[PDB]
C-alpha cells in the first residue's frame, strides 16, 4: 500500500508513535517519506547483503528474519516480510524497539541527513488528527 501523507500521519499516531520515544509525528512521517516514499511494499539490498523492509527500511541484520542475512539477529521478532504489510502494527512496533536502541532515530540514516534539524511538523501540516 502506498499512503497519502496525512492518511500515514493517522495511522502513526493511531499506533502510538507521536512522540515516541520524545520525536514529534512530523518526524516520523518525514523518515517515512525518505525511506520508502510511504510504500509498505518497499525493500532495498545493502551492499552488505542485508535488506530493508516496509514504510522505515527496517534492516534484516538486526531486526526481522529474511532467511538470508548471514550472521543476523531477529530482535522484533517477526519475518521480514510482516514488515511489507498494508496493516502497518509489525513496523511501527519493530520501530518502537530501533529508536529505543540507544541512538535514537539516527539509527535511520536518512532521518539524520534529510529530517533531523529540519521544519518536521511540515510534514503533518493541515491534518485532522
Ligand atoms: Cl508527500
Ligand atoms: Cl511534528
Ligand atoms: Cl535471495
Ligand atoms: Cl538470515
Ligand atoms: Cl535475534
Ligand atoms: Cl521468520
Ligand atoms: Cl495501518
Ligand atoms: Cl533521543
Ligand atoms: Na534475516
Ligand atoms: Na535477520
Ligand atoms: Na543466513
Amino acid at each position: 500500500k502506498v499512503f497519502g501523507r496525512c492518511e500515514l500521519a493517522a495511522a502513526m499516531k493511531r499506533h502510538g508513535l507521536d512522540n515516541y520515544r520524545g520525536y514529534s509525528l512530523g518526524n516520523w512521517v518525514c523518515a517515512a517519506k525518505f525511506e520508502s516514499n510511504f510504500n509498505t511494499q518497499a525493500t532495498n539490498r545493502n551492499t552488505d547483503g542485508s535488506t530493508d523492509y516496509g514504510i522505515l527500511q527496517i534492516n534484516s541484520r538486526w531486526w526481522c528474519n529474511d532467511g538470508r542475512t548471514p550472521g543476523s539477529r531477529n530482535l522484533c521478532n517477526i519475518p521480514c516480510s510482516a514488515l511489507l504489510s498494508s496493516d502497518i502494527t509489525a513496523s511501527v512496533n519493530c520501530a518502537k524497539k530501533i529508536v529505543s536502541d540507544g541512538n535514537g532515530m539516527n539509527a535511520w540514516v536518512a532521518w539524520r541527513n534529510r529530517c533531523k534539524g529540519t521544519d518536521v511538523q511540515a510534514w503533518i501540516r493541515g491534518c485532522r488528527l
